[PDB]
């Protein structure tokens, strides 16, 4: 153990920063966030410091380092470019037994500032003693994605329920299992963050009244179009807490590798499976008291039949929520260099599927970006109908297969080639029609 | 934040523990492992303090509390079962500006001792400030299974290489690129764990020999519509690594809280477009990792294309991270699915703000679609008038979602003949949704009613 981590209470304690540039501004913001009573001593200050000074959030002392500014200080930070000044600061702090950090020389003085993940009152700190700040960042990154943004409010509320938990749950083991489902309960975290004090109370007594091993809910999670980096933080957090994950073929294998190892997996994709068995599967797993994640390709509410699955759950009294995902159109647009809107090119974007028939007159109108989902089989018809209803023959068209994935393929041309272009791709694929398609020559940054 | 975590260097620094029982023993063990010069002042001591005193590892002072023992100290710990004594210690420490922990009273005095995961020199500390020891324990145990034990040897080797990296690589960008490759080479980690110095040396020499991509870059990142949990994993990695983040009014404060503290932030709010272009260009040509952070999705009414065209003209590399557009976010969080079993064949994302141009109202009035108007609040009265005049039924359900996905989300709803009036009950940023799917809110709304 090279350093001892301690969590300091800085509120209304005098602290000194020496320096007044960008580096000192970052440290000053951190200490202000911690509630420090801050003096900043520098030869010159960048504008952010004078702003804070007139707002009375700190004190500025312009001029050379004055060691007597340390006389009632609890922490000192030397944040200048000048090794000689930093050494004067760290020597003066050391003689007064004030913990001191030199930003550009972590091993020079008496404390190191770690990477911080703030979920107050819950806090996580990572440091490798100045050996490995890039590693500390890589870990901080990971932890940021894993810790829900509102976990702190849950932690405060947990403190208030401690006495109730121990009187209800006689044993440490039973308590532990309660806390485990308490700290992952989604409606609790969201009710707390929304100040929905009635929803807090309803979730709170469902947690005390339901059987200890029951934690039944359903979360519809949008997996995005393929690239595992396009999952949301919340979607990752939910699949890390699932007892059961129900997924189909349009959820990428890369996404499924992020699923909690101990979660049961139920594949409902087509290896011809109707929708009602899926609705039933979700119903029964949740009634078992399990935490069910329904993982869907893209966004659950865009041609995903997500509403159909939730209506099944609504009458049965099963709590549910929805985590939106990147729909295929947004993902393919970004990864093929084809923005769905651009300047004057398109006043609107239409997301359309390939009883009833498409309004071909409507689809042919100018100033649109058309995006066809599940439309490959209708591709030759789309070419002839658009041409037959007045869309200009030179209108650019593109097809994007397996968008955002490492096997993405993008074919392109003009509308008179559309039916022939669709031959060269297979599902899952998008058809994009409109002037924005021509922008791919400049904006394609991904590799085909 | 409730506390500021700091990692203190205690070697040869005087510390004091008051108390001589099991609690004091556990804190003493930590301070001794950190190299502190430790005095323990207590009326009685459990036997482990004798063993340590006999080995010369600390000093015992048997007796009541001696305030003067704090005189040379950097830290103090009150670890008695006597709350009156503990408060005398914390008062004496306070007067001397000595950080002090009262073990049985986390909210009193001036520092808390966190739970520690040791991968020395790598260390992770976790605490809930006494509010929930169970949460800290559960987190501590999960982080423990997440951090491989090889990490300590990797970090130790990195520390040994730091002098060489500084001498061989002139710029900050080059050194960062070296470290990013160093810390994810699994073979190097295994070779360190096996004490295989030939393999360590071979991989190391190859790593120092690789060229580094000296170029700055611009990443367009979609922040999503507000809820910080809706940022993508890749988007988070971009803003946790960026040198500069250029952001707008429509990027929520909670998203900005995920931008790493070391990045410079540049607010381009109220700034015309080609002035933003100029900022991105200037910073990227200086070799920085630039993120342009935009509300929602960058390629849906974001002007994301114009920015990228300027960079392509200048030879600057760029990429795009899509985000959750306002339509998808407000859909999920208001309980209004954008499509549903032949309620809606089609979704139309439309701007309500054009460059003498006018929308194709015949087209927008078509049946069996969901209309979503972006920046249409000021035009809501005209939208109602035109949709009615081109045949949309007067009772078509409509909803307006203000600050969708945030804790301040407000939803108002009604029928098309109320759209102009409903719009005066909300302010920007708001989305207008028109379509039969709006009626599904009563059965699918899970978020709140504000
Ligand atoms: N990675 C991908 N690349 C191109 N198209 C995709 C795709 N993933 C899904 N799609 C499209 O979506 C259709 C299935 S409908 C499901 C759509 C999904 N809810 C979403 O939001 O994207 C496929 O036929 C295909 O047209
Ligand atoms: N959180 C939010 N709630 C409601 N509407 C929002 C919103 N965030 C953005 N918008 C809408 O988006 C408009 C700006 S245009 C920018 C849209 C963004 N690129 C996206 O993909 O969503 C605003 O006028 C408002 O209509
Ligand atoms: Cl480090
Ligand atoms: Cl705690």
């Amino acid at each position: 153990m090279d350093h001892l981590p301690i969590f300091c209470q800085l509120r209304d304690r005098d602290c000194l920063i020496v320096g007044g540039g960008d580096v000192a501004e970052r440290k000053a913001r951190l200490l202000l966030e911690a509630g420090a009573r801050l003096t900043v001593n520098a030869l010159t200050f960048i504008p952010q410091f004078t702003v804070w000074a007139n707002e009375g959030m700190l004190t500025l002392v312009e001029g050379p380092f004055d060691e007597t500014l340390l006389d009632s200080c609890w922490l000192a930070i030397a944040a200048t470019d000048d090794d000689t000044v930093n050494q004067r600061v760290s020597d003066a702090a050391e003689s007064r037994r004030i913990f001191c950090n030199v930003v550009d020389a972590p091993k020079a003085a008496s404390f190191i500032m770690p990477s911080i993940i703030d979920r107050s009152p819950l806090m996580v700190a990572v440091s490798a003693g100045g050996t490995s700040p890039v590693l500390a960042r890589l870990l901080r990154e990971k932890l940021e994605s894993l810790l829900p943004q509102h976990l702190g409010q849950v932690a405060r509320y947990a403190g208030q329920l401690r006495a109730r938990v121990k009187k209800q749950f006689a044993t440490m083991g039973e308590r532990r299992r309660f806390w485990e489902k308490f700290f992952v309960n989604d409606r609790l975290a969201q009710s707390l963050a929304n100040a929905d004090e009635k929803a807090v109370n309803a979730t709170t007594e469902r947690l005390f009244s339901e059987p200890l091993d029951h934690r039944g809910e359903v979360v519809l999670v949008g997996a995005g179009p393929g690239d595992a980096g396009l999952l949301t933080l919340k979607g990752l957090q939910q699949i890390q807490q699932a007892d059961i994950v129900v997924y189909d073929r349009l959820v990428s294998d890369d996404i499924m590798n992020l699923v909690r190892r101990a979660a049961d997996r139920v594949f409902v994709g087509k290896r011809c499976v109707p929708q009602e068995e899926i609705n039933q599967i979700l119903l029964r797993e949740a009634q078992k008291g399990k935490r069910v994640v329904r993982l869907k390709g893209g966004d659950p509410f865009i041609f995903g039949r997500g509403g159909e699955e939730l209506e099944t759950l609504c009458h049965a009294g099963i709590p549910f929520s929805v985590v939106p995902g990147i729909t295929a159109a947004s993902g393919c647009s970004a990864y093929s260099g084809i923005p769905l809107t651009h300047r004057d090119y398109a006043q609107s974007v239409r997301l359309v599927t390939g009883g009833g028939e498409l309004d071909w007159e409507n689809l042919a109108a100018e100033k649109q970006t058309l995006v066809f989902y599940m439309g490959l089989n209708q591709a030759a018809t789309i070419q002839e109908k658009l041409i037959a209803f007045g869309m200009q023959a030179d209108m650019p068209v593109a097809l994007v297969e397996n968008g955002t994935s490492v096997k993405q393929r993008v074919v392109h041309g003009v509308l008179t080639q559309l039916g022939e272009l669709a031959q060269q791709v297979e599902s899952p694929a998008l058809i994009i029609v409109g002037r924005v398609v021509a922008l791919r020559d400049k904006l394609n940054w991904f590799s085909n």
